[PDB]
DNA sequence: GATTTGTCAAGTGGC
DNA sequence: CCACTTGACAAATCG
């Protein structure tokens, strides 16, 4: 309940894999849209589509009154996720 | 100064 | 409706 990565586990593996692969989170190294789709098996574009849904859908999920201020290039990948959600 | 990267509007098409 | 591609496009990117 102390970081974003925890709430990443509320989506299908695709919106999880696409997010983690793209933001350098959870062991993966931050990757281009193309390299993520080549490793999943989808087009460069659909990966952004999977990204935005899971990103937009992560905003809905975060409306559980999480005391938004908690622990929010010097930007560690977790902090690159939040400002991508909202 | 071109290649790469993200993005758009419109496209196929239904293990 | 859905997952997904196609083919354009400006802009970030890199040297």
């Amino acid at each position: 309940k102390q970081s974003i990565v925890k709430w990443l586990f509320e989506l299908n593996a695709k919106q999880r894999e696409v997010l983690a692969r793209r933001f350098g989170l959870l062991g993966y190294e931050a990757a281009t849209l193309e390299d993520v789709g080549r490793e999943i098996g989808l087009t460069r574009e659909r990966v952004r589509q999977i990204q935005v849904e899971g990103l937009r859908r992560l905003r809905e999920i975060l409306q559980g009154q999480g005391l938004n201020i908690e622990a929010l290039t010097q930007l560690t990948p977790e902090e690159k996720l939040l400002r991508a959600i909202f």
